[PDB]
């Protein structure tokens, strides 16, 4: 089955999942000259403040925390979206060294890490209706650069050790997600993919400009996770990122000058 090694790697997943070679795969390169500003574009509204924060999951390819998503209680809006859409779980990709792991790239840079906040349309009723629709979901992507630790992500680090291999979840109630926002939330936007099988073309992408810091340490306790479940040899969870593919027939827009 797919995953991210030489046997199984992205390199491999159009044999199980041909869309892989479609018209609006993600990640994407963002040329920031060639990119567009659009004045029309809105800013993004986040109302987060009624977050209910679940669980905390391996999944054997990243580790997920899960959002109650029954009502609207943390809901993105504006921006590039009609609609309301609901968040339903945050993730991260990184890598094995501090100069890759993000999946978007600028102007060809590589960050250490990218986070990946998921929102679903719920004009679609659930999550599983919403994928399979060409501006089901919204995605939020964060990049995160080595620098000062954030403390907002601590909390998240530390419950990591008792999730280490697949399968295993954990608790995770009461966690705010604001802490891992940066200072402006000017972005660019395009139409894309999820990124992780089944690949599928129902993304609105929302990139960040600005990154978030995260110190060494943090991002350290990061790449000690297991792809493996426990009882199984050991493989280490780090460069679980797919590179980015080709533009095609999209434009990118920037919400900023
Ligand atoms: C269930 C779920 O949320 N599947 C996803 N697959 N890829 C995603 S990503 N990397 O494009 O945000 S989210
Ligand atoms: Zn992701």
């Amino acid at each position: 089955h797919w995953g991210y090694g030489k046997h199984n790697g992205p390199e491999h997943w159009h044999k199980d999942f041909p869309i892989a070679k479609g018209e609006r795969q993600s990640p994407v390169d963002i040329d920031t000259h060639t990119a567009k500003y659009d004045p029309s574009l809105k800013p993004l509204s986040v109302s987060y403040d009624q977050a209910t924060s679940l669980r905390i999951l391996n999944n054997g390819h990243a580790f997920n925390v899960e959002f109650d998503d029954s009502q609207d209680k943390a809901v993105l809006k504006g921006g590039p979206l009609d609609g309301t859409y609901r968040l339903i779980q945050f993730h991260f990709h990184w890598g094995s060294l501090d100069g890759q792991g993000s999946e978007h790239t600028v102007d060809k840079k590589k960050y250490a890490a990218e986070l990946h906040l998921v929102h679903w349309n719920t004009k679609y009723g659930d999550f599983g209706k919403a994928v399979q629709q060409p501006d089901g979901l919204a995605v939020l992507g964060i990049f995160l650069k080595v620098g000062s630790a954030k403390p907002g992500l601590q909390k998240v680090v530390d419950v990591l050790d008792s999730i280490k291999t697949k399968g295993k979840s954990a608790d995770f109630t009461n966690f705010d997600p604001r802490g891992l926002l940066p200072e402006s939330l000017d972005y660019w936007t395009y139409p894309g993919s999820l990124t992780t099988p089944p690949l599928l073309e129902c993304v609105t992408w929302i990139v960040l400009k600005e990154p978030i810091s995260v110190s060494s340490e943090q991002v350290l306790k990061f790449r000690k996770l297991n792809f493996n479940g426990e009882g199984e040899p050991e493989e280490l969870m780090v460069d679980n990122w797919r590179p980015a593919q080709p533009l095609k027939n999209r434009q990118i827009k920037a919400s900023f000058k």
